DNA sequence: TATGCAACTGTGGCCGTGGTC
DNA sequence: GACCACGGCCAC
């Protein structure tokens, strides 16, 4: 299988390296003849003779078109003849590119802005991770010393732990009396010797947890330091540290660095991504953490280094374990796209639909429009009507039914051939017409967009369909993680539509779709209640939890299932209403804020604050307890003294401040903030003293005693000291146990007074 | 800023915070 | 006290 593909330049010329697996051995192979290119529309075809005589510079080198070739193509699916421009050295393209579009002779140019080694897998046809080869995985971790106030990686590396299908190591530079940890005389010998195992094991995935932005940085300073030469890479290289916006990304050459934490962060939510708490959610098993400060003083005491060099042997261990369950979905992934792994698993959703667009157009003789200009840019900022959202009939409900469309806003852009080359196109038999906007779509041949949706909806269904047959929990969960990204890429050839940056731009495509939806969910409301007497309580976007008022739960699921026979044969194309589930009761409390329990006890919770990362750890553990006494138990009086044990306790100052904590991302630079809420007033106080604060830097404070403004008697929970610093009881009961509660126990009668 | 030097698919909604009047 | 923009996070 190709593991990815780049590009070096040899005396000027290009030449794209393959890195392939085969047989069991890896593999570079070379291309020396791939030429780049791009795309011109010319007034007139006799105008190529000039075309091909502009000539441009880039540091001191002449740039002139190599050679031409005419071909026809399709834009937006009409045909149309173009010139490719083909050229020596794909830094030509930038240098030149301006002086042919400025051209009197030219109308407009296209795909000159492509990277080349990507460019060169789609015209090759040639797609990352195919096959049946099997890779070898090696994963690793790193302790260091640390001390508070020092630059980076000021301090050494003290272990370098690794593992793969053998068992895990521990390479370390004092003596630790261990089975498998490995002593040598210094941190310069651990670091070669790192660098022996990884060339012994020649593995093709090198997995990390955070490797991206810590780990190969903190080797790299090192290694700095020590005058190592760090040649991890299989053509000898050292790990390519890059900067991609506000983070950075780590390569190592004919190996796919295979950095965990970008894809965790992206499939699972949790309130924290440690190593440990990633471990247990996925495998249901602890890992126990060592913090930065015990492993120093290990160190400097010797005393306890055991449980310093076990840590870090389980680092590696619960990387690996991981990565392997992790690689395989996201190597689907990178077919599905075409494009190699690294790139795939590190990127925005917007950027694989535009990769995977950018592919099927070269399939099918489609040019790609092009990204616009700032002033393109400017005319797109406008925005659109969204989904339909009920207000609810607040309060408690026994028996409901949720039901809800399959993949609505894909379904609507497959079955009403919503796309830019059919938006409009007069001359066909057949339209579709969008309500409200009235936008036409031509239905006489598929879209672009429709005509590729279709396979991923029928991926995932699949694998839906296995997930729920699945008796493993664990391979289960990953099977759910596979059919939930199929379905957010899905969703988002729909918002990339209305993305102002996107090729396939098409404000009026996305805002039918949304029409459409609108349309769809308030027709099935009306019908389920007017023809079946359902009653629906709450309603969003494409779909809607319902009852009979006053009958059991079997007569609900029955004529509930009535009812979508009934509704899916009126449907039209891929539009299908689906059971999504039962629950014996349900208490909503606002638009997007709900809570349900299903037949067998389960909880499942919507927006509450129980699932906010910004609302303190009490309110929300209060919150989850009350919930779990209405809807579980029968009990509101259990409820009630749940918040005032809560109440009392706060007020005398019982409830551990650890359970105080507020957490608040900063977004964007100080200055720019215009309101200075508590996180932003903490984080200002911090800047102050040049703790260096960036977007996405998290603020965790701790609102202390006093009455004016939140955000001045807030600090930073590092700076909290019992013995000093009493919290603020009275915030914590009014301001965060209270409301979140308040608003569920209203129904019951009872006012703030009755609970503190 | 990646031989990918700008910045990461879309809209709808709650509600504490700190202003204004 | 009534009201309102901001901001962060969340549900689709
Ligand atoms: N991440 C998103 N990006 C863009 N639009 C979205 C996103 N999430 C939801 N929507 C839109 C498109 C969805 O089709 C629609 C309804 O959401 P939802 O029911 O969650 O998903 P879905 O209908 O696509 O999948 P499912 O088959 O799991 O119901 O709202
Ligand atoms: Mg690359
Ligand atoms: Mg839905
Ligand atoms: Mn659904
Ligand atoms: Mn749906
Ligand atoms: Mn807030
Ligand atoms: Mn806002």
């Amino acid at each position: 299988m190709i593991l990815d593909t780049d590009y070096i330049t040899e005396d000027g010329k290009p030449v794209i390296r393959i890195f392939k697996k085969e047989n069991g051995e890896f593999k570079i192979e070379y291309d020396r003849t791939f030429e780049p290119y791009f795309y011109a529309l010319l007034k007139d075809d006799s105008a190529i003779e000039e075309v091909k005589k502009i000539t441009a510079e880039r540091h001191g080198t002449v740039v002139t078109v190599k050679r031409v070739e005419k071909v026809q193509k399709k834009f937006l699916g009409r045909p149309v003849e173009v010139w490719k421009l083909y050229f020596t050295h794909p830094q030509d393209v930038p240098a030149i590119r301006d002086k042919i579009r400025e051209h009197p002779a030219v109308i407009d140019i296209y795909e000159y802005d492509i990277p080349f080694a990507k460019r060169y897998l789609i015209d090759k046809g040639l797609v990352p991770m195919e096959g049946d080869e099997e890779l070898k995985m090696l994963a690793f971790a790193i302790a260091t010393l640390y001390h508070e106030g020092e630059e980076f990686a000021e301090g050494p590396i003290l272990m370098i732990s690794y593992a793969d299908e053998e068992g895990a190591r521990v390479i370390t530079w004092k003596n630790v009396d261990l089975p498998y940890v490995d002593v040598v005389s210094t941190e310069r010998e651990m670091i070669k010797r790192f660098l022996r195992v990884v060339k012994e094991k020649d593995p093709d995935v090198l997995i990390t947890y955070n490797g991206d932005n810590f780990d190969f940085a903190y080797l790299k300073k090192r290694c700095e330091k020590l005058g190592i030469n760090f040649a991890l890479g299989r053509d000898g290289s050292e790990p390519k540290i890059q900067r991609m916006g506000d983070r950075f990304a780590v390569e190592v050459k004919g190996r796919i660095h295979f950095d965990l934490y970008p894809v965790i962060r992206r499939t699972i939510n949790l309130p924290t991504y440690t190593l440990e708490a990633v471990y247990e959610a996925v495998f249901g098993q602890p890992k126990e953490k060592v913090y930065a400060e015990e492993i120093t003083t290990a160190w400097e005491t010797g005393e306890n280094l055991e449980r310093v060099a076990r840590y870090s042997m389980e680092d590696a261990k619960v990387t690996y374990e991981l990565g392997k369950e992790f690689l395989p979905m996201e190597a689907q992934l990178s077919r599905l796209i075409g494009q190699s792994l690294w790139d795939v698993s590190r990127s925005s959703t917007g950027n694989l639909v535009e990769w995977f667009l950018l592919r099927k157009a070269y399939e099918r003789n489609e040019l790609a429009p092009n990204k616009p200009d700032e002033k393109e840019l400017a005319r797109r900022r406008q925005s659109y009507e969204g989904g339909y959202v009920k207000e609810p009939e607040r309060g408690l409900w026994e028996n409901i039914v949720y039901l809800d469309f399959r993949s609505l806003y894909p379904s609507i852009i497959i079955t009403h051939n919503v796309s830019p080359d059919t938006l409009n196109r007069e001359g066909c038999k057949e339209y579709d017409v969008a309500p409200q906007v009235g936008h036409r779509f031509c239905k006489d041949f598929p879209g672009f967009i429709p005509s590729l949706l279709g396979d991923l909806l029928e991926e995932r269904q699949k694998i839906k369909k296995k997930m729920k047959a699945t008796i493993d929990p664990i391979e289960r969960k990953l099977l759910d993680y596979r059919q939930r990204a199929i379905k957010i890429l899905a969703n988002s050839y729909y918002g990339y539509y209305g993305y102002a940056r996107a090729r396939w731009y098409c404000k009026e495509c996305a805002e039918s779709v949304t029409a459409w939806g609108r349309e769809y969910i308030t027709m099935t409301i009306k019908e389920i209640e007017e023809k079946y007497g359902f009653k629906v309580i709450y309603s969003d976007t494409d779909g809607f939890f319902a009852t009979i008022p006053g009958a059991d739960a079997e007569t609900v699921k029955k004529k509930a299932m009535e009812f979508l026979k009934y509704i899916n044969a009126k449907l039209p194309g891929a539009l299908e209403l689906e059971y999504e589930g039962f629950y014996k009761r349900g208490f909503f409390v606002t638009k997007k804020k709900y809570a349900v329990i299903d037949e067998e006890g389960k909880i499942t919770t919507r927006g509450l604050e129980i699932v906010r990362r910004d609302w303190s750890e009490i309110a929300k553990e209060t919150q989850a307890r009350v919930l779990e006494a209405l809807l579980k138990d029968g009990d509101v009086e259990k409820a009630v003294r749940i918040v005032k044990e809560v109440t009392e306790k706060l007020s005398k100052y019982e409830v551990p401040p650890e359970k105080l904590v507020i957490h608040e991302q900063i977004t964007r630079d100080l200055k720019d903030y215009k309101a200075t809420g508590p996180h932003v007033a903490v984080a200002k106080r911090l800047a102050a003293r040049g703790v260096k604060i960036r977007p996405g830097t998290v603020i965790s404070y701790i609102v202390l005693k006093g009455s004016g403004r939140i955000g001045d008697r807030a600090i930073p929970f590092d700076e909290f000291d019992p013995t000093k610093h009493k919290y603020d009881a009275e915030y914590y009961i009014e301001n965060q146990v209270l409301p979140a509660v308040e608003r569920i126990l209203r129904a019951f009668g009872y006012r703030k007074e009755d609970l503190r």
